[PDB]
């Protein structure tokens, strides 16, 4: 694989292209509360919906602060469009830098996310203009490749993974139209099907601490190396993405847990999950669904290449993840078919979803990467080893 074209730094424009009449480019400063609020107001009413217009992602201000001011971030890559007259923010497209491994070639990239246009400005071909602008800002900073994810099919995806969903509060999910009552069944029966133990079972399990950063960093990198496409984590990215800072972050977004071996006290495993609510668009009974999404994890068990032993360790670790997410009042636990997730999703009672997540690279070509599913879009233990990165 490799880059499609080389960018001539000499020819990157110092000026942006023109915009629809009445609008202008604006760099966002997300360390300004007013501007974080304005981005949150845009996304909360205009970001991704489902096909039935029942739900809309509701990224919190805390999540936005976390997702967008990660190690290495530059305000130049938080791009807005404003109305010249009202000053209203009406469109956004954002990036943060990271390094990825693509079949053992390490690449410096931007991860692109939070592309959004106000409903009133849709279907005016503003997207290509937003894309071309952030591309120009990245080129000016010596970044020439990008990775991104979308729930829609666009030119040359690198992989595709299917969403899976583990009900934690089945009755809330039913009430908001997320989960069906099938059908010869009852509420009490679906609750039973979904019941979880009150307490975790992995010996040594505890919340991740700052002291664990180096050991978790080593285990995660070793683990992620078993994937064709992966995130090449730095120590600062371990600290930022996995260790919640309660002194400075009032609405927790990341949960991470480690397994401190009872005998050796070396961390032998870990997992994590993030908080992403959806607003429930029109429901007398509820206005939100509080989803937890499985994030990164690792286990020393993987290195045996004994798949039955990996499966058993993951069944235990992941059921503990479910227990902990329910304790922290999440309604549903979401995961994709990436990493080794096909090993546990169905047995731990995750239901197959209608959503898919497609992975894309800009200005980089590589063979299709397996995303955890067969041709029928079902989880397949022979289709793993491919996607090792979780985008937000
Ligand atoms: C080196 C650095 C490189 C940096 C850049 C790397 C590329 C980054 C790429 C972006 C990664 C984003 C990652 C995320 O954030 S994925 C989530 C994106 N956001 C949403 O879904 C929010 C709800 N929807 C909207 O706000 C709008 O409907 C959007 C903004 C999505 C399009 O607004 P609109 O509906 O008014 O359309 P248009 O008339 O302006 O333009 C039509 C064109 O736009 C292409 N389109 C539609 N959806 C997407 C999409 N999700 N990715 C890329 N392209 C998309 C479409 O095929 C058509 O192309 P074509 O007909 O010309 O072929
Ligand atoms: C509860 C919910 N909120 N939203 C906005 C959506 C689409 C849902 N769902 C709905 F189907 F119930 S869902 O099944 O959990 C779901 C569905 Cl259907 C579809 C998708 C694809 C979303 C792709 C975006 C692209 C940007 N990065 C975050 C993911 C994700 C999810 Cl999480």
């Amino acid at each position: 694989g490799g880059p499609i074209k080389i960018i001539d730094p000499e020819k990157v424009s110092k000026e942006p292209d023109a915009l629809l009449e009445g609008f202008e480019w604006a760099t966002l400063d997300l360390t300004n509360e007013t501007e974080l609020q304005e981005l949150w107001d845009l996304l909360t009413y205009h970001y991704v919906e489902d096909d039935n217009a029942m739900f809309r992602f509701r990224y919190s201000q805390s999540f936005l602060h976390w997702a967008l001011m990660s190690p290495g971030w530059k305000k130049e890559w938080h791009v807005g469009v404003r109305a010249t007259k009202s000053r209203k923010l009406v469109a956004s497209i954002c990036g943060v830098p990271t390094e990825i491994n693509v079949r053992n070639q390490k690449l410096k990239v931007v991860e692109i996310n939070f592309l959004c246009i106000h409903k009133k400005l849709r279907s005016k071909r503003l997207t290509p203009v937003l894309i071309k602008e952030i591309t120009r800002r990245c080129y000016l900073n010596g970044i020439y490749q990008a990775i991104y994810t979308a729930g829609v099919v666009l030119p040359t995806p690198v992989s595709s993974c299917r969403y899976y969903h583990r009900p934690l509060d089945w009755l809330k999910l039913y009430e908001v139209g997320f989960s069906p009552l099938p059908a010869g069944s009852t509420k009490a029966r679906q609750i039973t099907k979904n019941h979880l133990p009150s307490t975790t079972s992995t010996p040594g399990l505890r919340p991740m601490e700052p002291k664990d950063i180096d050991t978790v960093h080593d285990l995660l990198q070793r683990y992620l190396s078993r994937f064709a496409l992966n995130q090449a984590f730095t120590r600062e990215e371990v600290d930022h993405w996995l260790v919640h800072k309660p002194e400075t972050v009032k609405e927790q977004v990341v949960w991470a847990y480690v397994v401190e071996d009872p005998e050796t006290h070396k961390i032998t495993d870990f997992f994590s999950f993030y908080n992403l609510e959806s607003t429930v668009i029109q429901n007398p009974k509820h206005d939100n669904v509080r989803a937890a999404y499985l994030y990164y994890y690792a286990t020393e068990t993987a290195f045996t290449n004994n798949m039955k032993a990996l499966k058993e360790r993951l069944l235990m670790l992941m059921n503990d993840a479910l227990i902990l997410a329910k304790k922290a009042h999440f309604d549903v636990f979401n995961a994709l078919t990436l990493h080794d997730n096909p090993l546990f999703l169905e047995q731990l009672k995750f239901g197959a979803g209608d959503g898919q997540l497609h992975f894309y690279l800009y200005n980089y070509r590589t063979a299709p990467v397996p995303g955890g599913v067969n041709e029928k879009n079902l989880p397949d233990e022979k289709r793993m080893g491919g996607v090792g990165i979780v985008m937000l």
